[PDB]
């Protein structure tokens, strides 16, 4: 009997582990790996992509938690429906970070888009995930997307008055894509009715970076706004984003029944959920000074 | 060693590691130094120091609470059925050991009497020692701690309470504890007067989607209002956690006036009334799964 | 551009870790994982091999560890070694277990040797060693080399004064030990290894009283394996007449023509001495 | 809360990790009480209990000594120079602040004076309320423990001690406990393992070498440190450790040993080809 035909379905033990630790090095997840499916290294970081038997197929760069096949849908809805429904008719979109595809996927539910932009720093990630992150990639090969490798703070700064909303994901490092200056680059390459999104993680272990990003963003749009999801294998499970704009209002400028009658599947996001994420705790209200 | 002994500085080397369920996934947290270690004839309690969390409070390995976090737990268990009812008086507290849902409830002036029933008179004993922050309330004259069964202590009243509020409660015993069943839930409404209002703490969506699910579908056949409302907890698991406000009329949303909470006179760190509505709001997942889509 | 051309040394980090539990699950030794090479589930266990920063490659069975690249080598010499060079004329010698190879190897260094037998019940350790553990399974291309895949207590039951040599890489009946002792000739020889005298002290006892009672010369010796259980390792040295000690010939070791790299004439009397509580446990002192 | 407590039992959820040189590999154990925890102006202490280990005593998250196990080190040690030595009565011991060697020199009818030079007195204190097992010589009165840095307290004497050990490095240190002993005196320190510290294990050894005309190492069995190879080194003036050893003292011996014996002695100094590549001996 040859190799292949000794084999059977892998089942997992007890020995094999993943600690993804938070800022500060006190806290941290762990999770059970039945296999690992891929591990790299770029120019960049390295890329580990393996499967737990709850959370299934789990993407980490640099040891930190990027996607997870079971709740990834909780991060990319909220991360790209709240702009999306909130502009008139986006049509040219810009998506700064992503790299595993899940936003692009989002944000090509909505049959006005044309174009969408993936500008992804390390061409590492776009491959792996190509290949192995199949549930969130699938995007990669449709027509209206646009997959370029840049910084993206070098790469938003050659556009003016280009496009409708800019969404900047969580997966690309800088030790530049968090500066008062790339957010007014952000600005000036989004129409007059432009919409944006950033990601700007949880307001726990995190809150300095937290507290930086709503400072820097409020500075350049007229229009910003923290709104809250629940994201289950992130740092802390509560997560902020924040939309920014140059006029519109993500409440009196809403209309739920976009929503409603949204012809694509929504395993998270809807009318009520859109609303109710802007709804601040005392603590967060208290950490940016909203009283 | 009294006089040679200096601060002691966190390492490497101790740890905590609590296991979600299905064993898969956990959350590990440094120990600067372990508090109390103690052995009931229910549970093990274990209390420890971690950089980041403060004083951390575990039965049976499963965190109960953290210093930095149980605000957020507390209040939003506690103030959504306390500013829901008219004038909530007398006050039912099932489980919470710790004391912190009891002392949340003792911040509405309208409480004259307070019970909090908790099964294992060592943790009463322990949160007076070590969790101060939570214990707080233990002493208020309004307050009276009861060592018994929630089951069977609930199940001696009859249109006695105004407000009955079910904490953490055998974690180990999962969607078949005896604080999960139709007959309690039953005890519970029959305990409660005719107006009276009722929240249970009902388990993450995730990892325990299935305890969640029994929870409020027992609930829903006693009471006739009964509503799921979501809340951040950052040192639970998945950090998603579920409430369930239920009551003989009383509607969370078409009865809730946000002026008693702008005019109340306590601190609240977490909760106010753009989150009291806001926690109504069930992501579709959770939707399908209570069939309310 | 393609994965490959993109791709740099992996560096590790401190996220990817192997545990391993030692009897009791009290205890354990953990490892940190740069990468890992091999996952694999046969219809009797599963098979890992991945790489630590300072050990190498590393070979483990239903998360117990097997073999490591940086010290299999004081297991593998001192199992074979001290059997191999007592025997007069080791010409055809039994390995049972061992599907990594190592014990094979060193066996293989014995110029008299003229077939080995490496008798392993999973044919999936037996592929994985071949394509990821070339440390030590370069001898499955020995000429003089036979791998058998079977139930080694099987298997010696089917041979009558046939072996030179028996040794246990790896099964524990009194009933197996007599079949083994019918199996080899009448000057034939044994060793078996008998694991740590701390972790594992109740299957340490059991194997030496079973052994000890087919075999008139049964000595325990111990070796030093810097990743199993303890450190503290324990063999079997089983004769029909030779003894470990008196019928030694350090010259063959001496001028052995094959590398060693722990095991020597000084060490292989030295291992024969036993600590105070090792000679309590088997009854000795 | 008194009446209403239990026996501890142990679970899954408490645990203590300990990384060896390299911070790659490491031993990790369960901890089902810790029993203290404190901090000096020099490292941090724990103490804790394990089910299958006992009592557990760490120091900056490194493993100093296990109930179960620690015999096997502490006697090494002790009794390779001890019983070497022709009539050892003044022996220093530096480092060792949890008495185990002390303990082990101790059973030498021919000692007449013992001291113990540990650097960190919370060590001492908490040893001697915490450690009972190893700490059991403190109130010996031919014992005398002393809190200073060891490299300048053997300093202060000069053809004093019968017997040095060292239970914790530079060619001066080396050269001032050559100094310190008489004539005839025995030498013995702690080398650790030659796999994680081999770094340390060869610069031990080539420092010693340099002072003492005879300097052997000799390994032993030690369970729950790194690796569980370790190596001590043995050093004299004229004595070699193999043929001025005479069994007949160990048979004789009228004190329990756990792991020490004749044949243990002799065969600690053989040492396998890899460590004898290491240390330039082949």
């Amino acid at each position: 009997r040859t190799l292949k035909e000794l084999e059977r379905e892998l089942q997992p033990r007890q020995h094999l582990w993943y600690f993804e630790y938070y800022t500060g090095n006190n806290v941290g997840l762990f999770m059970k790996m039945n296999r690992v499916i891929y591990s790299g290294q770029s120019d960049i970081q390295r890329i580990d992509i393996f499967e737990n038997p709850d959370l299934g197929v789990v993407f980490a760069l640099d040891g930190i938690t990027m996607t997870t096949e079971k709740d990834e849908f909780m991060y990319h809805e909220m991360l790209a429906h709240v702009p999306m429904f909130l502009h008139p008719n986006p049509k040219k979109v810009l998506i700064i970070g992503g790299g595993d595809g899940g936003t692009l996927r989002e944000v090509l539910k909505h049959d006005s888009v044309e174009k969408a932009i993936l500008c992804e720093v390390d061409g590492l990630v776009i491959e792996a995930a190509r290949k192995y992150l199949k549930q969130t990639s699938c995007g990669f090969d449709d027509p209206r997307a646009e997959i370029v490798i840049a910084n993206g703070a070098e790469y938003v700064r050659k556009f003016k008055n280009e496009f409708d909303v800019i969404i900047i994901d969580s997966t690309d490092p800088t030790a530049h894509l968090f500066t008062e200056e790339f957010y007014q680059a952000c600005y000036d390459a989004l129409k007059e009715d432009g919409v944006f999104s950033a990601e700007t993680e949880d307001p726990f272990y995190d809150i300095g970076w937290f507290k930086l990003a709503y400072r820097r963003i409020s500075k350049v749009f007229p229009i910003t706004r923290v709104y809250l999801g629940f994201m289950t294998t992130y740092p802390s499970g509560m997560w902020s984003y924040t939309f920014a704009s140059k006029g519109i209002d993500p409440i009196k400028d809403f209309d739920p029944e976009k929503v409603r009658k949204f012809n694509k599947e929504l395993k998270y996001y809807n009318e009520e959920v859109h609303v109710a994420s802007f709804a601040l705790p005392n603590f967060v209200k208290k950490e940016l000074g909203l009283m």
